[PDB]
């Protein structure tokens, strides 16, 4: 009757709630994906009960083929869906069923306010404002496997001189955006969350690498069509940006 | 063993071939969706005969909800796929199957270069630089039914003076936007469409309204599944980049 719902820790996404004594159950969590999670539980009438994917990851494959992540999960139908910012791509589409995304997303760019500096293209052709991307993450792994290009020329120089350009974590970038003349590349949403709280920063430009992300079921789900219903209906009505608005404002 | 499918002319996504003498079959049409057309038929595996929407809609439902367009030619088994700019809608996805998406858009702003200007944040909050949409249009329609606060103050500026702020068509709004102190709102694709050709503009901020267009086909239809392999196959590949940049640069 309970459906398991794998998911990750993941800001604003699935954050743990702040307590003075130990919680219990789903209240332990809280965020947008907790959010939406609520509401499909009310269109089509389920309970859920919320575990986190026991590795910390989203799924991928190792050398050999094997899964691990919430995908894992969802093969091995340890879990009934997976509500988290899980992307939609080609090699998980092949084993497990994806809804419609519930929120789509690119590659940007964070920067100051007032520069002039307007695009990918502006960036690409100078070499004053240091540029680049988290090290090891999706951004910079497509700049690394682009075969576009103006992306491999933008992967060339951010990897030059020992790919200084680079930065270990998005809160690491961050902080040197706000304290150097730096221009960071990483996803649209993760720059919204950051223009929200640093007035002095916006986002320059439009979206590369166009991307969703979706609820993940087990192929054969009777409840991928029902949930891709359910977020198109909130989508129409405006909830989902009521929703993305409240954890991100 | 040939599918039927329907499309609706659309620049860049589906046009009429220039040519000295009449063109017959297939080779009468050209644009993006004709390349993923073929693409899809080399992944996949058929023939295909292109035919275009007879009343050159695409899917809306009457007063009575009676379907029209390209929805109930596929509803009604006169065609097998959609091929086309069709968006992904919740009273469409109740009625037919759709693929995940082949292009994500939403709505952006379309103006001159070197302008303070930079957000539908600061769009709201002056009243010097006349903006509006095209009357009747999508992104007209979105403002004018949205709930959400803000996007209930632009569209009353923009409805305000007997709705003067507002265009006929994509065409005259563009000329408006060159030819005086006007900034249009419109899908982020046809903006993109026009920053290639007037180099004088560009794209001012990020997406509003996030929506895609997919692949139509009946419901039940075993396509559905092949076809959303086979595009995220194709975008992984940058194969959709590269069809973008031919039709839009
Ligand atoms: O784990 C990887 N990617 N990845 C997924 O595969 C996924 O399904 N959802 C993801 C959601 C998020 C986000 F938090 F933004 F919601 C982030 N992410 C984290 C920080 N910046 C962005 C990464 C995701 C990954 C790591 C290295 C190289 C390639 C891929
Ligand atoms: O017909 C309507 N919308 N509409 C669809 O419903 C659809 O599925 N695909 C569409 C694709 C395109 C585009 F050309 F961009 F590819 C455009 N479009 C045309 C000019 N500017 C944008 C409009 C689409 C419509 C008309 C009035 C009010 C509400 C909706
Ligand atoms: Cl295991
Ligand atoms: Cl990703
Ligand atoms: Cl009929
Ligand atoms: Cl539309």
């Amino acid at each position: 009757r309970t459906l398991i719902v794998t998911t990750i820790l993941e800001e604003p996404y699935v954050m743990y709630r702040k307590s003075d004594k130990p919680l219990y159950g789903n209240d332990r969590f809280e965020g947008y994906c907790l959010d939406l999670l609520k509401e499909l539980s009310n269109i089509l009438g389920f309970l859920y009960d919320v575990k986190l994917v026991p590795d910390g990851k989203y799924g991928a494959q190792n050398d050999k083929g094997e899964w691990n992540g919430m995908v894992k999960e969802l093969i091995d139908h340890r879990a009934d869906l997976a509500v988290a910012p899980l992307t939609i791509t080609y090699v998980r589409e092949k084993v497990i069923d994806f809804s419609k995304p519930f929120m789509t997303l690119g590659i940007s760019i964070l920067y100051r306010k007032g520069t002039p500096i307007d695009s990918a293209d502006d960036l690409a052709k100078q070499t004053k404002i240091e540029y680049g991307a988290v090290r090891d993450g999706s951004t910079m792994t497509f700049f690394k496997k682009s075969k576009i290009s103006t992306y491999e020329k933008m992967w060339a120089f951010m990897s030059s001189r020992q790919q200084s350009a680079l930065v270990k974590n998005s809160d690491e970038g961050i902080q040197r955006v706000l304290t150097t003349d730096y221009a960071l590349l990483m996803e649209s949403t993760s720059i919204e969350y950051v223009t929200q709280r640093n007035c002095n920063l916006t986002q320059i430009g439009g979206l590369i690498d166009s991307k969703g992300y979706g609820v993940g079921t087990p192929i054969g789900s009777p409840y991928r069509d029902k949930i891709t219903i359910a977020i198109l209906q909130l989508q129409e009505e405006g909830k989902l940006h009521m929703m993305k608005e409240k954890w991100w404002r």
